[PDB]
């Protein structure tokens, strides 16, 4: 309920696969600044369950090293929004996708904190799919952005 | 010779006083992304001496704590186009200002480092500097940018 962009029509098993998190930006500098900021996390690929949950496959920086970790989302009333089984409850929202190139989510918890990602499906810089994510990031407030070159989207953890 | 935005007219004399790092971006993350980044640099205030040379006034995180530093940047031929004295030359450029509200600047080596900063006078967001830094931005290859709220503004080093 700060995000208010979401996509109609969506399709969660067609973002099912690889995906690449091309760039990234959060409410807060320190939701992403070092190697292991909380919310530093590269996608590696999405699992739709049959059922309509959202398994996601990731890598994050943690105990000095790049580690795996698999998330479930779990599917709400609505297709495009997603929720995760945290201590606090943490909204996922998608907020657009063509399937097959980009997609754009972002994660925030009730009551502040907001994270987003551009997701691509190829480790190219997609000037467009940076440009949709501009446009969707202009309405929040976001005082962090990163973005990785294809080099880095190759290696794991982005290093 | 990366930067080719170069303010015409500019007068050295009348950037003089109070400024504020309202936000910055760099070529590389690592450049700004932890509180002791190189170029993590906080402006303090711009004292152009007679002769036309720039003292400036700064702050940085350094040795687990928030340190000032002075640097001096020499006079070049060109007025919008300064040079520190450092290990390899680094360029000094002021693409734009008003004088009495923002000031856009960007730092260089002569050969693909590249930081800019948007400064402003006062600890308020200024929408319309952030749009003049966002435009003078685009064409440059930049992969991480930080903004600071009123609140970290009036702390030493934007804690
Ligand atoms: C379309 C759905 C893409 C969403 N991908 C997500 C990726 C990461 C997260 C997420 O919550 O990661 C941060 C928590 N880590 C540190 C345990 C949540 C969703
Ligand atoms: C209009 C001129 C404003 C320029 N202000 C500047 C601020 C900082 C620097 C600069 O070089 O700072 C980084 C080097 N530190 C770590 C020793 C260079 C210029």
């Amino acid at each position: 309920l700060i995000v208010t962009q979401t996509m109609k029509g969506l399709d969660i098993q067609k973002v099912a696969g690889t995906w690449y998190s091309l760039a990234m930006a959060a409410s807060d500098i320190s939701l992403l600044d070092a190697q292991s900021a909380p919310l530093r996390v590269y996608v590696e690929e999405l699992k739709p369950t049959p059922e309509g949950d959202l398994e996601i496959l990731l890598q994050k920086w943690e105990n000095g090293e790049c580690a795996q970790k698999k998330i479930i989302a779990e599917k709400t009333k609505i297709p495009a929004v997603f929720k995760i089984d945290a201590l606090n409850e943490n909204k996922v929202l998608v907020l657009d996708t063509d399937y097959k190139k980009y997609l754009l989510f972002c994660m925030e918890n009730s009551a502040q904190s907001l994270a987003c990602q551009c997701l691509v499906r190829t480790p190219e810089v997609d000037d467009e799919a940076l440009e949709k994510f501009d446009k969707a990031l202009k309405a929040l407030p976001m005082h962090i952005r990163l973005s990785f070159n294809p080099t880095q989207l190759e290696e794991q953890c982005h290093i």
